[PDB]
């Protein structure tokens, strides 16, 4: 059967983020005691051309460069460029298949550099700044840095303080940005589908509909207490409660323009004018909210609103 070997791989990848996150958290927040000392650091190259090169190297991270970049990344001294390198890393265009290698290049960072956490977690606060008064909105990096400063806290490169204060922060302003056109809707879901387990509690209807029917133990939420969680769950559904406001009004308004149309059919017959190409709109982006509102509702364990 089909629906068994998808619940199969869902319980498998489930369990390998578990394992991994719970791996490098445990890593990240025993650092201190064991970083290397100067005598290390001088058998490692400080060379400006090295370090420069390797610094640019970590704009464009990849997943088929974790070795590579590992491999360079053991040879330099970076103690100098931390600062230059961080930056690199918040302003590098990562696919959502990246973002593992970035945090594991992150946990090299933290492991082996004392200032690498506060000048990662300064400046992706001034990056925030930034896009506070630029304007057009690019959600497509803001989806990619929601999910990346969520892991960076849960494989405990931010401590639970510096990194939930930050994810909420950005995630008010998605609240308040969504509250009549929902364009953040794909940023919401995604950040859900990653890490709505760890950092808000969450445990979807699928989860729970393949625990039940196939009798898999799925990995128990053990990172964020639930008190920490809390906030983040109740945006969540704040969120989804405006969300359904938005589909239901669309409902009313696409039906209430079918049953106009039906008025505008019989009155002066037809006409398939510049309408047959504005219903041919209205209508392909209720489908895409209705997609959406069901996606988030199962992530979030809701029912749907009831549609006529």
């Amino acid at each position: 059967m089909k629906e068994k070997e998808e619940s199969i791989q869902l319980h498998q990848e489930a369990w390998e983020r578990h394992h991994l996150r719970k791996e490098l958290r445990s890593k990240n927040q025993n650092a201190p005691d064991s970083r290397p000392e100067e005598n290390f650091f001088s058998r490692l190259d400080s060379s400006i051309k090295k370090n420069t090169a390797f610094v640019k190297k970590l704009k464009t991270i990849t997943e088929q460069q974790r070795d590579s970049l590992s491999h360079d990344f053991n040879g330099l001294n970076l103690s100098k460029y931390i600062a230059e390198a961080v930056a690199s890393i918040v302003e590098a265009k990562l696919k959502i298949s990246d973002v593992n290698c970035a945090v594991h290049l992150c946990s090299l960072f933290h492991q082996r550099y004392a200032d690498f956490a506060p000048s990662l977690l300064q400046v992706w606060k001034k990056h925030f700044e930034a896009r506070k008064e630029e304007k057009t909105p690019n959600i497509t990096k803001l989806r990619t840095d929601l999910r990346f400063i969520a892991e960076l806290t849960i494989v405990g490169i931010f401590t639970d303080k510096e990194g939930l204060s930050l994810i909420y922060e950005q995630l008010k302003n998605i609240i308040n940005a969504d509250r009549e056109s929902h364009t953040h809707v794909s940023v919401v879901i995604s950040f859900c589908r990653h890490c709505g387990d760890d950092i808000a509690g969450l445990v979807p209807r699928k989860v729970k509909s393949a625990a039940e029917k196939f009798n898999l133990s799925f990995p128990p939420s053990e990172i964020i207490s639930p008190e920490k969680q809390q906030p983040f769950q109740n945006l969540l559904k704040e969120y989804f409660t405006s969300l359904t406001k938005h589909l239901k009004r669309d409902h009313r308004e696409l039906q209430n323009t079918e049953r106009q149309n039906r008025r505008i059919l019989h009155s002066k017959g037809e006409l398939s004018e510049d309408r047959h190409k504005q219903y041919e709109e209205f209508a392909m982006s209720y489908q895409k909210l209705l997609a959406n509102s069901q996606s988030l509702a199962d992530l979030l364990d809701e029912n749907m609103p009831d549609l006529p």
